[PDB]
């Protein structure tokens, strides 16, 4: 039985970067693995960016974020892009079929700034919501919490002051 798995995902940021070193501050080193699905309007040398593994989004002009990345936690593949590169404002399809071809455990993605997991194939999809542009039915800025091992991937999303949002947590099994 694999040992259990914590990863933290944030996204859509926009330009607060006090937002981004709090949470590498509280999670680098205590966790698996820091992903940041983009849109953060910093530059890529920041040393904010220690420890966390991130992708460009649309509103990310610097060169030197990578449009894709694959992250490899032990048995756990994570696939992880913005999401605007593969159209998902009109559906998932595209996205869909690129984590189907990599057989990824988990596919990160931003752009929507809508909290969002489900399971499709076997598949976990996730965006963690904005932390920091709210949209949709939820107002509160939002990341994620995943825990990974072989039966389940558990999700929370976590407020601004790292808390559980209730009404938002998955459960899904393997
Ligand atoms: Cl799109
Ligand atoms: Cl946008
Ligand atoms: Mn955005
Ligand atoms: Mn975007």
């Amino acid at each position: 039985a694999m040992a259990k798995q914590t990863i933290i995902v944030m996204s859509d940021s926009h330009g607060d970067s006090l937002i981004v070193e709090e949470v590498r501050d509280r999670y680098v080193g205590k966790v698996d693995a820091v992903f940041h699905n983009g849109d953060s309007e910093l530059r890529p040398d920041s040393p904010l960016w220690e420890g966390i593994r991130v992708v460009k989004g649309n509103m990310d002009f610097y060169a030197g974020y990578p449009e894709r990345l694959v992250t490899e936690l032990g048995s756990t593949k994570i696939i992880q892009t913005h999401g605007h590169l593969f159209d998902i404002n009109f559906n998932f399809q595209k996205l869909d079929y690129w984590a189907q071809e990599e057989e990824a455990a988990i596919c990160l993605y931003g752009h929507l700034h809508v909290p969002s997991a489900w399971l499709e194939g076997k598949i976990l999809f996730l965006n963690p919501g904005s932390i920091s542009q709210p949209r949709g039915t939820i107002r509160e800025c939002l990341y994620a919490r995943v825990e990974i091992d072989d039966s389940y991937f558990k999700v929370d999303f976590l407020t601004r002051d790292h808390e559980v949002y209730p009404g938002l947590s998955k459960e899904f099994s393997r």
